[PDB]
């Protein structure tokens, strides 16, 4: 039945030197956790502590922002933390810093696509950062047609965004871009995350901002790099997944682009975490 055996992946070595020479100065990591204290209990923050990024955003938390862990209280170098949760136990997302956001917004400014706690806006002095954990399409794509919805308002805000600082657009989107991006995708054409509305609309994400695809700008040929496998038919361990989380950035960020990593070794998850490493 299925076609699928292991496809070996080794994510390159960390390159934290810019194209110009400039050492990274910005380490930013993202995760969705599929549950903050699902992800806790699985020692989530051991793997923080060790990879000690400046910034770490979080999708999928399910938790409420008055029941928040207080294991999350034992993360010295991540001190200003933020949440947003839906209007209890559903998508939410977060986000720690090491320095304090000059301003830090919840939403896109449109009152229909708010509610679900998806979105965090961090202003810093160089750069605004935005992590969202977009809407999925769902089972059957009953909510594909949200979906296409949130794809436009989203795109307008962001080009808002980036009209006035560069920016840095960090989460689980949801879809996987290309072919490359996903183990098997003949078979998945027509469902949540691969179809051609849902690549369409990250296409023209891309090209409206405009914002570049870090990892593939480093890596535009490399094969069987993902972020997500489904926790059942032992996908992971044959590498059957889909890179559904990304770091997009403004095009004149990219001559500060060290690296954009994908840490396929970190547990406690469905997802893997991803790094972002630039020279600011
Ligand atoms: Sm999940
Ligand atoms: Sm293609």
């Amino acid at each position: 039945m299925a076609s699928e055996g292991p496809a070996l992946y080794e994510d390159p070595p960390d390159q934290k030197t810019s194209p110009s020479g400039k050492p990274a100065t910005l380490k930013i990591a993202s995760w969705n956790v599929d549950g903050l204290r699902a992800w806790i209990k699985k020692k989530g923050l051991d793997w923080v502590k060790e990879e000690a990024p400046d910034i770490l955003c979080l999708q999928e938390t399910k938790c409420s922002e008055n029941k928040l862990p207080a294991e999350l209280q034992e993360l010295p170098g991540l001190s200003h933390q933020y949440w947003s949760a839906p209007s209890e136990g559903y998508s939410g997302v977060g986000l720690l810093s090491r320095q304090c956001p000059l301003k830090v917004s919840y939403g896109i400014g449109d009152e229909e696509h708010d509610q679900e706690g998806r979105v965090i806006v961090a202003e810093f002095d160089s750069f605004v950062l935005v992590t969202a954990y977009v809407p999925n399409a769902g089972r059957g794509l009953v909510r594909l047609e949200y979906r296409q919805r949130w794809d436009e308002a989203f795109r307008k805000f962001l080009k808002g965004l980036a009209s006035r600082k560069p920016l840095v657009l960090c989460g689980d989107l949801n879809v996987a871009h290309e072919e490359i991006d996903l183990r098997n995708p003949k078979g998945n054409k027509k469902n949540a995350g691969f179809t051609p509305q849902e690549r369409q609309g990250f296409g023209e994400l891309l090209q409206a901002v405009p914002l570049a695809d870090s990892f593939r700008h480093l890596y535009p040929n490399t094969p069987y790099a993902y972020t997500f496998w489904t926790y059942m038919m032992n996908a992971r361990s044959k590498n059957v997944g889909w890179r559904l989380d990304y770091f997009l950035l403004s095009h004149s960020l990219l001559p500060a682009l060290c690296d954009s990593k994908i840490r396929s070794k970190a547990l406690g998850s469905d997802h893997c975490p991803i790094t972002l490493y630039l020279a600011l």
